[PDB]
């Protein structure tokens, strides 16, 4: 900050860190103040003609320090899916920095799309107030889960009518969800496990030839964690 | 603002906050006066060789408010379909923003295509008076809607002539619009409901031998949401 007092014929200007006077800081009529982080207070003594004054004084007042910003909790995003960061904090601009080179300058950053492991790592948002005052760091961290391997299905291919069919792979998955000719609507891939054979626990079915699933064309198996939520396709089989 | 008087030989400028002359703001003869919200009076008394004279003063007039500019009500759209914003009202120059980085500086933003659930939010204006001053935030609130499933289109298809056709699929959809070798036309394609074969209520249709649309090639579904609006397409299947 720019201290400014009177410009006085005669005099010379003497500006003191202490009410005390004992220790010169500046000599003008018009010094600076640097690096100020807490209030602080000059006082001024002009001398003209060889004749002191009583100081005089101020204090340059520190604006308060910017609030912390409100940003999402950590969150995990499957690799594929969309990444969203955001706030929900007003400022009179936002630095967004992170993983991959990512940067923003707004409350709603472009969306990461098609996120991958490079795009995991620690995001960090401060932002900028009324004033000019740029706030603390607060982060979100942002964890890309990996997807199940491809998983190969092999079968009993040339069956004859009556028989079971088995779809099978060696792929340790975990609800293997079957796709036959029925297509994959929620209504015929009901609750998994039990004794449904479109979505079984394990990679492995075997369907009934009696069965209304016993249907001959193109299978497909998706692979389904039961922990990290991803999901992953197979080749397309031909029954 | 600054404010501006004469200069006096011999003079010295003490300017006032207050008509009773008790409490100095400035000592120049163009001070500044920063962060005015409102109208504000600055006193001047000049002291010259001694003899000082009756306070001057002047008024600070603070513009009006800039009025809230004229968006479009909350609206929706259906998710691959299009996402206009505009503005009714006049500026000098206009300030959107919005999620997934939007943001413009006119009366006429470009169109969103393509739209997603990523462009869903809330959409923010502001604009600019004629001399400058920055009006409040309006806002519009975006949603959209997500399209139902592709459905799956099961048949009996290796039909003999004489015998009932049974079209059909798995997914829960509203309105059930069938097209087939006759187009797709507003004309073929009546009132849904009722007896209308080629527009049912619920995923199924069971066309006749003796019905005009009775014939082969490639049949394929729209699904309708009666709540939302949005529509989905289905496999091609051979008849």
């Amino acid at each position: 900050s720019n201290l400014s007092t009177a410009t006085v014929s005669g005099a010379s200007y003497a500006w003191y860190s202490d009410s005390s006077l004992t220790s010169l800081v500046s000599t003008a009529q018009n010094p600076m103040i640097v690096n100020i982080s807490t209030d602080t207070t000059w006082y001024l003594v002009v001398t003209v003609n060889g004749c002191s004054s009583v100081a005089g004084s101020t204090t340059v007042i520190v604006y308060p320090t910017p609030a912390t910003p409100n940003v999402p909790a950590n969150f995990a995003v499957c690799e594929g899916d969309n990444i969203t960061l955001s706030t929900s904090t007003v400022a009179s601009g936002y630095n967004w920095s992170g993983p991959n080179g990512f940067t923003s300058n707004v409350q709603n950053p472009v969306v990461i799309t098609n996120a991958t492991a490079s795009n995991a790592g620690v995001y960090t948002l401060s932002i900028v107030d009324g004033n000019g005052c740029e706030s603390g760091d607060t982060t979100v961290t942002v964890t890309v889960n990996g997807n199940p391997p491809v998983a190969t299905i092999t079968s009993n291919s040339p069956i004859c009518f009556g028989d079971t069919l088995t779809l099978s792979s060696s792929t340790n998955c975990g609800q293997s969800q079957w796709i036959g000719p029925n297509g994959n609507s929620s209504g015929t891939l009901g609750t998994p496990g039990g004794n449904n054979v479109l979505w079984t626990i394990g990679s492995t079915t075997n369907i009934p030839s009696t069965d209304v699933n016993y249907l001959s064309g193109d299978w497909y198996m998706i692979c389904i964690d039961t922990i990290t939520g991803c999901r992953s396709e197979s080749n397309t089989i031909t029954i």
